[PDB]
């Protein structure tokens, strides 16, 4: 069962306004979640709308932040004022590209934000402006450090993007084996998960998403190191919450999260040159596509390539949603007087 | 059998001078390789000296580069002129910290360099100057892309570092399951390797380092995406060799490599603040050390922590080297009239 993305986008925005979010915030969230679904990244799509709205309802999210920005040369600090992550992140994107246009590069350290959805969306937006982009965000601890048995770091994802003649190369990855959102998606779809993703409360691997207590770092020490890099850039460096100091969106309803983000935009025009960069990216892209596939693969794909293909398809045939997610969205619609669209 | 690091360092430098390297280049290489050995990273230690010298002998390395540097605000491009990687990289480090001191951040794109050893060494040096550091380098293809069966990308490692009250957090990781240097080390030590690291020429996993044809990306798609990020920053963006365009240090003796590197230094003083940054890093460090260990672990360690401990120990008790490496170094010493030190 597929749904009209444009209708769901309008619906989500309306529900958010009804819940109290101002116009730019409601649009930013509707955009971030639906865009994720379009690309086939359900872990960061409308599946998240219910908890996002509940956080607002509980008074843990700023519905209309001013978003103070302080510039210092090619560096800028953004105060999210506890606004919705997508709203905060989109302003960070604008600030980063503006700084890069003027100085050749721009770094934005964000504090007091909240879960911002798919990191790749922001990196992609920056790349569409002609910049090489690097975007990171920390999160409440859900992952054991390498060699440890208790949660110490968030899934702390990182995203990177760069323009190419063939399209936008976009990488989006949690530094743990898997993002927690994928565990949530499995729960909604009623599916088992790879047992290497996490362990139960007794430290044993489990393929039951409902029994996952903590996640494991990607490839042991390496994913652990990457999680720390993301933590330093997104949290320590910005003035935002750091690891255990970050409020848990799903478990702590006493105060705002204070999630931090880090965004860096680089102008290739200041390096090898804009035209040269694109031609070189094109040759790299071409080379990867020309690589003979491994068994079980029809061809090699660039990060973001399949996502772009899925988006086009979903915009034409509609986007899919798990029955359980729809049921929750319907209940949410009734709670806020913005009924699920029967024409969607 | 352990050896005096100071004696080996002096020996290597002398052999390099004898082979034709100028003073700064010989010192840079001796430094990079021995420092790697001290930290227990033999994959990037003196094990590499023989091939480095052979590259110089064959006329594929500039023994005394001028190292032209072009600054453009917080960005700078460095022409390695085919000099030894460590020599080129050390100048990049100096340029990066200088730019960061003036602008708050500094990015250096390096082209026409060669294998530079352990990336973590450069990130660490930058962090000791008070900066958050990010260092990457591309390399000739040795890794299959996710979904592919032929080599398309180098092990393309990335390193990150940041100062803390307890020490310097330093992450150093190849984006493939393992670095090729670890495969070489296993060969010298006469040990088997994890079969998940690479495949033989027929595409089958092998635990025999002598039969490894291609390596696999870290955790499939994620390591592949990370390798591309490193390739874009180190190669595409800099004007250096890109993937298949990079000369193979071990297999192609017709022309220089043209390896590229990317270095970024961030001044925390321009973000949350220098003092605040250190205190926050200290709390994060403390939290990780306080995490209960998993079975088989005595405690949780920070990236770079064990490496620092090993360095101190090696400086006091001497550094170890595989018998096969020593034998090759001895043959090298005789070839260049700089005999292996019997007092080492
Ligand atoms: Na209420
Ligand atoms: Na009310
Ligand atoms: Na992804
Ligand atoms: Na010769
Ligand atoms: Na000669
Ligand atoms: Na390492």
């Amino acid at each position: 069962m597929r749904w009209r993305a444009d209708f769901l986008s309008a619906w989500a925005e309306a529900l958010l306004r009804k819940a109290g979010a101002d116009e730019p915030s409601a649009k930013a969230v509707a955009w971030a979640l639906v865009e994720a679904d379009l690309r086939g990244v359900g872990s960061h799509g409308l599946l998240r709308l219910p908890v996002y709205v509940r956080r607002l309802e509980a008074g843990l999210v700023n519905p209309s932040p001013t978003l103070p920005l302080e510039e210092r040369g090619p560096v800028a600090l953004l105060d999210g004022e506890h606004g919705f992550g997508p709203r905060v992140a989109l302003k960070a994107v604008e600030a980063a590209q503006s700084l890069a246009r003027r100085h050749g590069l721009g770094a934005v350290g964000v504090r007091r934000s909240t879960h911002f959805g798919m990191a790749g969306l922001y990196a992609e937006k920056l790349a569409r402006e002609g910049f090489v982009a690097w975007v990171t965000t920390n999160a409440e601890p859900d992952v054991v450090p390498f060699g440890g048995r208790e949660k110490a770091l968030g899934t702390n994802p990182l995203a990177f993007a760069a323009p190419a003649p063939q399209g936008i190369l976009v990488a989006d990855l949690a530094t743990s084996e898997s993002a927690m959102g994928k565990v949530f998606l499995a729960r909604e779809k009623g599916e088992r998960i790879p047992p290497s993703w996490g362990v139960d409360r007794e430290g044993s691997p489990t393929d039951d998403p409902h029994r996952v207590y903590a996640l494991r770092p990607l490839g042991g020490p390496k994913g652990y190191a990457l999680a720390l890099l993301v933590e330093v850039l997104s949290g320590v460096l910005t003035g935002a919450g750091v690891a255990h100091g970050i409020g848990r969106m799903y478990d702590e309803w006493d105060r705002p999260q204070d999630v931090g983000h880090f965004l860096l935009a680089l102008d290739p025009g200041r390096f090898v040159g804009k035209e040269a960069f694109l031609e070189r990216m094109g040759a790299l892209w071409q080379a990867l596509k020309a690589t003979p596939p491994a068994p079980g693969h029809e061809e090699v794909f660039l990060p973001g390539e399949l996502e772009a293909r899925r988006r086009e398809r979903a915009l034409a045939e509609g986007m899919a949603l798990p029955e359980r997610v729809v049921a929750e969205l319907k209940a949410l619609g009734e709670r806020y007087g913005v009924p699920w669209r029967d024409d969607a």
